[PDB]
């Protein structure tokens, strides 16, 4: 097949494991392209910034029904709490009453099928980490998605075998089989669509537009607003972007560059602009002070992405049945907790690399309400207080009091990074954020009953073993709060 050997032992070992031939088609081309030495590397002189985009604010026209009728809401739900020490689906942490962020999606997919579009589908991105407990929690809570979760629902995620280093062979791991295996990245949604079957099922069954965001992201929300604007400009890939600040000087940015494309058989040259994502990997060395400048790179992806299902198929085909993204080769260990292990690459795709591939690709400013992971303990406790209601459509928007500012919220690392000594810092009670600009907690400490924090609040402690615990009751406003 002309392919390499290292190569042909990846194939091998994939059609052995009943992987789909899309996800190997997929695999085996990024695997010859780290063959040919492919740095991935993205100079400033490869690209110009991006200085002006419409804004989400500025728009108002909303679509008609008709248009969320052929809309497909998909959420990313591979991740587990690991961050949070936790070993299970990330999307099903309790966030606000009881409920998750699963809870949030389903409710307002629901309420969107009542009242504006019965049509209305929704998609599960799963690993094989999520998907039993993705499907127990619907089973138990809504058992209309739980009915057509392997027919409609659940996407599932491809798994891709690790590469050694020295010879790109797939590695071995005999003390546990599966560290061979990693997942693509969420590049791989479209490999898993198209794959699968599904992405022309869908277009089949008339569906065009496909909303994709993380599902800890409850910020992202179907905005009928953006779907006009994706009617009216004729746009078929929308990337919602961010403006970026201080703190978000080593994320990634948008930016612009000129291709000009060879045309193959009759077909005439073509020079043309795409947009692009900038990673820090892929940045060298020199551009790094340019990187993290925020006034040349304003934007950063939020993973928010609309897409034209149609056009994606149309694309997909044209390139053999995949999608080419730039390949992130990532440098472990087979067994990341053992230094000692074979040295590999892990290769995955982002899916905001998408936005390079097609002709009509867009990107909009949001305001950053839309872009709300909780990746941390100190997002949850926020999420968790009065600093946040839900809405009518089952939304979760800051209080007024907040004037669009959540409360800034700092735990201490050494005893909150854990849910576990997360939940015992509020075990008797979420102290009310409404009204607080800042709250940090350093050292052991528990929350009383009926907490209220105003202004700039510190609750310190200095011996570890303490355990102090805040009266109930309490107020503090613009204090440090010590034992
Ligand atoms: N306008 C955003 C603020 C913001 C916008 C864009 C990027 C970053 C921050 C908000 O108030 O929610």
């Amino acid at each position: 097949k002309s392919l390499s050997a290292a190569a042909q032992a990846c194939v091998k070992k994939m059609r052995d494991a009943k992987v789909n031939e899309a996800c190997i088609r997929t695999f085996i081309a990024q695997h010859v392209m780290v063959s040919k030495g492919e740095t991935g590397s993205i100079p400033d002189s490869a690209i110009m910034p991006v200085d002006s985009l419409d804004a989400l604010d500025s728009l108002t026209i909303e679509c008609d029904n008709a248009v969320l009728q052929s809309t497909v809401v998909l959420k990313l739900n591979g991740g587990l709490g690991t961050g949070m020490g936790l070993c299970d689906a990330k999307t099903l942490l309790e966030v606000k009453d009881g409920k998750t962020f699963l809870d949030f999606t389903a409710l307002q997919v629901q309420y969107l099928r009542q009242h504006c579009s019965e049509h209305l589908r929704f998609m599960l991105m799963d690993s094989f980490n999520t998907s039993a407990s993705t499907k127990s929690f619907l089973k138990a809570r809504y058992p209309w998605l739980y009915q057509v979760f392997d027919s409609e629902v659940e996407l599932m995620q491809n798994q891709v075998p690790k590469i050694l280093q020295d010879t790109l062979e797939p590695a071995a791991w005999a003390e546990n089989p599966a560290y061979e295996w990693a997942p693509p990245g969420h590049g791989d949604i479209y490999t898993a669509l198209y794959g699968s079957g599904k992405l022309q099922e869908l277009v089949e069954q008339g569906y065009r537009y496909m909303f994709v965001s993380n599902g800890d992201n409850l910020g992202a929300t179907i905005d009928k607003r953006v779907l006009a604007y994706m009617e009216k400009e004729k746009i078929d890939f929308l990337m919602e972007v961010c403006r970026r600040t201080e703190s978000d000087k080593k994320g990634g940015h948008l930016a612009r560059q000129t291709v000009y494309v060879k045309g193959k058989d009759g077909q005439p040259d073509a020079e043309k602009r795409v947009l692009l994502l900038r990673e820090s990997a892929q940045c060298p060395k020199a551009d790094m002070e340019s990187f993290q400048d925020i006034n040349k790179y304003s934007f950063f992806n939020t993973n928010n992405l609309w897409i034209r299902l149609p056009v994606l198929l149309e694309t997909m085909q044209e390139h053999g049945g995949t999608l080419p993204l730039p390949v992130i080769r990532n440098e472990k260990t087979v067994d990341s907790s053992n230094s000692a292990s074979p040295k590999v690459y892990q290769l995955e795709t982002a899916m905001g690399a998408a936005i390079a591939m097609f002709e009509s690709a867009s990107a909009i400013v949001v305001p950053r309400s839309r872009f709300a992971p909780v990746k941390t303990c100190a997002d949850l406790l926020a999420l968790r207080s009065d600093a946040y209601v839900v809405t009518d459509d089952f939304r979760l928007v800051l209080d007024d009091r907040c004037h669009g500012h959540p409360p800034v919220v700092d735990l201490d690392s050494a005893h909150y990074k854990m849910m576990n000594g997360f939940e015992k810092l509020v075990q008797h009670g979420v102290p009310s954020l409404v009204e607080c600009k800042r709250v940090t907690v350093k050292g052991l400490v528990q929350f009383g009953a009926g907490n209220v924090l105003t202004g700039t609040v510190t609750i310190e402690n200095t011996d570890s073993a303490s355990a102090f615990v805040i009266p109930d009751g309490a107020k503090l406003n613009d204090t440090t709060a010590s034992p």
